[PDB]
């Protein structure tokens, strides 16, 4: 992918990864950029808040024409969401067989087959961070920066440590660098900060999704489409700064992943 | 040629706690247990041996991919009540299929014939993704026990695990033995699944003690002995041979 800044939003599930991913796309669109969010999570609900409905996955449409990306139209797997944010979700691989790199590989293949990347200025990959195998690490081959999503619990810090090693493994042969980590919502961050100081990482922003912003409205609309109040405007500003920082570049860092055993003795 | 079960389910919902106590349950029942932790976070056998045992990929890292001079003392460790257990370890971060790690941890066991004496084998497989790589333990498993909870993510993962066992059963011997953990019961009725039991260790017992040692090794109290009976009743129920069932998977839009 060329001619567009690509960011891979990593992080494990259950912490609101799709929330921080879809709002970053909407924040880029507020700043006047053409955004294109690629949903790579098996749970194809990353672009739900952008479109307002379940977008048909690319693998669902490809499994209808017997794997022939010829009769497919751009309006069959790419849908326009809030503020013109183009939404395409790869979906999950077949249950039991098939690889994740195939679902990610075919999505980018049709995006370049129909020339659906010449107009987009920002590409947002929402990638599952629960595993860091080469199949789900495929969006790192196209991304410029990789912002990881993490929470204060142990499983998120363990996944973040696994993504740091995965991105830096791809960093030796690809342009992808680690831009830092982002707390999922405004809570305690002492355990995340201690991991950053030990790994020479860094935490970026801190969105206030915990205070108010009822989960029913979180997963329904995006923050830039909700009605304005104190908490919405405060959370909107946290995503505008994150989008602007990633746009005009950040000062590079050189983190390192702790061994899988040294992270247990760090937290517990 | 022995009974083998695959503990499947999403992470963070105490799946490793379920697979560990299930292994120790078969041990108390007088069975040779072999728990193979396939989770990338190789903490499946933490409560058994009391320590983070070296993984297969970590041994092959300082062994230069050479399974020549490898002995059972390197990767297989003696756990609680004589439970042999080995962590397969996570795939290399960035590149490397999960099926390769599962494929290289079963050949290292068959190379030494460490299965001609065991009776029950427990597979702790990560259920966050139901891709073909992580679905490799389903090929050998006789049945698969799903770990879930009342949240959406655990039910969504269980719904994809059922579809993963269905497709894998068309060419293998894997079956669906049910699930363990209100809203889950509404899922089983629509999918014709089965809700086995429910271990009551969320309250009174401390997750710190849960992640420390197995329930069969803790100090004998009222709450831990009631939890031992739940895992003992589950171990014998699987050994007796539960009445098989054919659950169907739901579309992702319907789930
Ligand atoms: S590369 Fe990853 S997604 Fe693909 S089969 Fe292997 S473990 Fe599964
Ligand atoms: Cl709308």
């Amino acid at each position: 992918i060329t001619g567009a800044k690509v960011f891979a939003v990593y992080g494990k599930g259950g912490i609101g990864k799709s929330t921080t991913s879809s709002n970053l796309s909407a924040a880029f669109s507020i700043l006047g950029k053409r955004v294109l969010q690629i949903g790579c999570d098996p749970k194809h609900d990353s672009t739900f808040t952008l479109t307002g409905s379940l977008v048909p996955t690319v693998i669902d449409v490809l499994k209808d024409v017997d794997f022939h990306p010829e009769e497919l139209r751009p309006e069959d797997f790419v849908f326009e969401g809030f503020n013109g944010v183009m939404c395409v979700e790869a979906g999950g691989p077949p249950a039991g067989t098939g690889c994740g790199g195939y679902v990610v590989g075919q999505t980018v293949k049709l995006l370049k087959q129909h020339h659906l990347l010449d107009d987009t200025d920002v590409v947002i990959f929402d990638v599952l961070g629960d595993v860091v195998c080469g199949g789900f690490a495929a969006p790192l081959q196209h991304a410029d920066q990789a912002v990881v999503v993490t929470a204060n619990d142990f499983d998120s810090i363990y996944a973040m440590n696994r993504i740091i090693a995965a991105v830096q493994a791809k960093s030796k042969n690809y342009k992808v660098r680690l831009a830092g980590c982002v707390a999922n919502r405004s809570r305690a961050t002492d355990e995340v900060d201690r991991f950053c100081k030990e790994t020479n990482f860094r935490r970026l922003a801190h969105m206030p999704d915990l205070d108010a912003i009822r989960r029913s409205r979180l997963k329904k609309k995006t923050l830039f489409e909700m009605d304005e109040d104190q908490d919405v405007l405060a959370a909107r500003a946290e995503y505008i700064r994150l989008a602007e920082s990633l746009w005009r570049g950040l000062d590079p860092i050189d983190p390192h992943s702790l061994p899988d055993r040294e992270i247990f003795e760090l937290l517990g």
